[PDB]
């Protein structure tokens, strides 16, 4: 797929608001993911012991990981589709070290979209949400093709 420049603009305009507080957004998103789909927490050996949302909120580690994850995504989105180099090391570790099925990349995409909708309603109307969704679908499609070259998904 290919996003138009107007679609990238909408994606990068809400992302600039996320960057005003990366750690806060990274915490919200990972928590939304774990609550919604608790099986995804089992992939994290570091965090699988966390029992409640209050424990999650208080985990410094968890918040440090959310910053790491978001920063990597942000770097991919700012490429506006030319992200081949960035995607390689990410597809290699998620496919052969962590073993994250595409399905889970779909659940986190849903969590990213829930949180932006809640926090940034004025900058995340229907067109901006469709543009974010296309960007995350592109990301997932390229990752999936890389998983296949790497010997992991299907
Ligand atoms: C927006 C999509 C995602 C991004 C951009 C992302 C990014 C990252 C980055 C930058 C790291 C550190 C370096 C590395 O190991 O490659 C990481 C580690 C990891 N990721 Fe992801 N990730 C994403 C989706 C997920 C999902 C959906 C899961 C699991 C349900 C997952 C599970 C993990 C695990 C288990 C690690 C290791 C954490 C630790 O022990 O240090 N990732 N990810």
């Amino acid at each position: 797929m290919v996003l138009s420049e107007g679609e990238w603009q909408l994606v990068l305009h809400v992302w600039a608001k996320v960057e005003a507080d990366v750690a806060g957004h990274g915490q919200d998103i990972l928590i939304r993911l774990f609550k919604s789909h608790p099986e995804t927490l089992e992939k994290f050996d570091r965090f699988k012991h966390l029992k409640t949302e209050a424990e999650m909120k208080a985990s410094e580690d968890l918040k440090k990981h959310g910053v790491t994850a978001l920063t990597a995504l942000g770097a991919i989105l700012k490429k506006k589709g030319h992200h081949e180099a960035e995607l390689k090391p990410l597809a290699q570790s998620h496919a052969t070290k962590h073993k994250i099925p595409i399905k889970y990349l779909e659940f986190i995409s849903e969590a990213i979209i829930h949180v932006l909708h809640s926090r940034h309603p004025g900058n995340f109307g229907a067109d901006a949400q469709g543009a974010m969704n296309k960007a995350l679908e592109l990301f997932r499609k390229d990752i999936a093709a890389k998983y296949k070259e790497l010997g992991y998904q299907g």
